[PDB]
């Protein structure tokens, strides 16, 4: 999954999907135990001219993991990463 | 096809995705000989927490199709269909 939330064994992260759109139009933020990764494909051509992919991906933070370890990362693919590891770790 | 442009035979007709999402948040416009469909899911739940798809599905009128004939259309099921006759019709 690139698009999955799981908290693992005793770690938390995250896939995202950034496969068409870039740094510039994705604005991963965070509101204290809450990662809103405001996503956003402009201009995107499809099967009917046009559109737009503009998201608001705010998914909240397990109260047992540390919102500072925590940390984004977007591969070549188009893969963002959103993953801290517990409070426990 | 229920996100597909095509000029008919003689006429122009278009499918479009709003299963999730109202009329509220869908914003049929049009600029001219053009359709902006700027459609919006917010407080969208996923496997990440909420996200939204926020559109601007901004797509042209055929040269030979009267933007004053084109209809939407939304469905029980969610589905937008825009669609208006050639000017030859």
């Amino acid at each position: 999954g690139l698009s999955e939330m799981r908290l693992e064994k005793d770690r938390f992260s995250v896939n995202l999907d950034v496969k068409h759109f870039s740094p510039e139009e994705l604005k991963v933020k965070v509101l204290g135990d809450v990662i809103e990764v405001h996503g956003k494909h402009e201009e995107r051509q499809d099967e009917h001219g046009f559109i737009s992919r503009e998201f608001h991906r705010k998914y909240r933070i397990p109260a047992d993991v540390d919102p500072l370890t925590i940390t984004s990362s977007l591969s070549s693919d188009g893969v963002l990463t959103v993953d801290g590891p517990r409070k426990q770790v």
